[PDB]
């Protein structure tokens, strides 16, 4: 059957390792599991060009989506076909709140480009690991942006989303997530 | 205010070749030209990722529109803003032909990707070298060439199809010509 998770938030958040966690989690109920991320679970050299290179943000978009398009191909639904529970370390949403709340690309648009880009392929449920960007593990005012964007996104679908407070004891987010993950297995 | 003019076709069609002596006319008539191309014009990189192996359509032509996107940005709307006149070698057109009707990917979606890749800018003539699929699998370049011929039905005043076997200096002329009207 397969089952989709993501995990979302500012870079610092504890994303990796609450999906490592989750990973973990489902390892010791005997679920199998793939765990994955984006940038670069498509096409890598693209993570490594966004690391190095200035662009405007339809071009930066353009280039996740490219990456994007190829790991759900390659990699994400290929997991699913094979019944696993694929945990995807950034997501669509990533893309959205960096780029479209943070750049201002203009949101249909971006979901336009998305629809084919990911086959339609959307998360049971996304993990957003929210806190203020002084808070990660001016230049503030961009990330202040993705972190409203973020919980806009969140506020707009409180079906998928859990927002979790990521200032929080490591162990304490990731039993919040296996709280909120137990129903779905 | 500048004056935007492509050149589309299957590979070995002589685009190269024709982009390159329409800068030489246009500079003997005093105009100042840009001369540019796609894949690369914009994001040199996407070269290496293009070739990917098994890419999928949607990647490729996702791609393609990222280094779209920069090259109309930073090179070529600064390029007619400064009243030049910039010659691409392959434009959007390209992708409708390739991942379109080639690869099957459904136009509409193309064109949405691209409205804001290409900010709507759309070349004044677009100069395509119609050349034989076998001279370019061979369904596949059948699709490329029918579908390029499909976009110039669609668009007869903004295409020229120009036959690409014909000599080099025949084809050269019969692109000053359709140009003349546009220059003084």
């Amino acid at each position: 059957p397969g089952l989709f998770l993501t995990l979302e938030g500012l870079d610092g958040s504890g994303m990796t390792t609450q999906a490592r966690r989750l990973a973990a989690f489902l390892e010791a109920q005997g679920r199998p599991v793939l765990l994955t991320r984006e940038p670069g679970g498509g096409l890598p050299e693209v993570r490594s060009l966004l690391l190095t290179q200035e662009l405007s943000p339809e071009a930066e978009y353009l280039l996740f989506s490219a990456d994007r398009a190829e790991h759900v191909r390659k990699v994400i639904l290929p997991g699913l076909a094979a019944g696993k529970v694929v945990i995807s370390d950034r997501y669509l949403d990533s893309s959205l709140a960096y780029q479209g709340y943070g750049r201002g690309l203009p949101l249909p648009w971006l979901r336009e480009v998305a629809r084919e880009a990911t086959r339609g392929l959307k998360p049971r449920l996304t993990f957003l690991l929210d806190l203020p960007p002084e808070a990660a593990l001016l230049g503030l005012e961009f990330f202040r942006r993705v972190r409203e964007g973020y919980l806009a996104l969140a506020r707009a679908e409180p079906g998928r989303f859990v927002v979790l407070d990521a200032t929080l004891p490591e162990e304490e987010i990731a039993r919040a997530i296996q709280a909120h993950l137990r129903p779905l297995l």
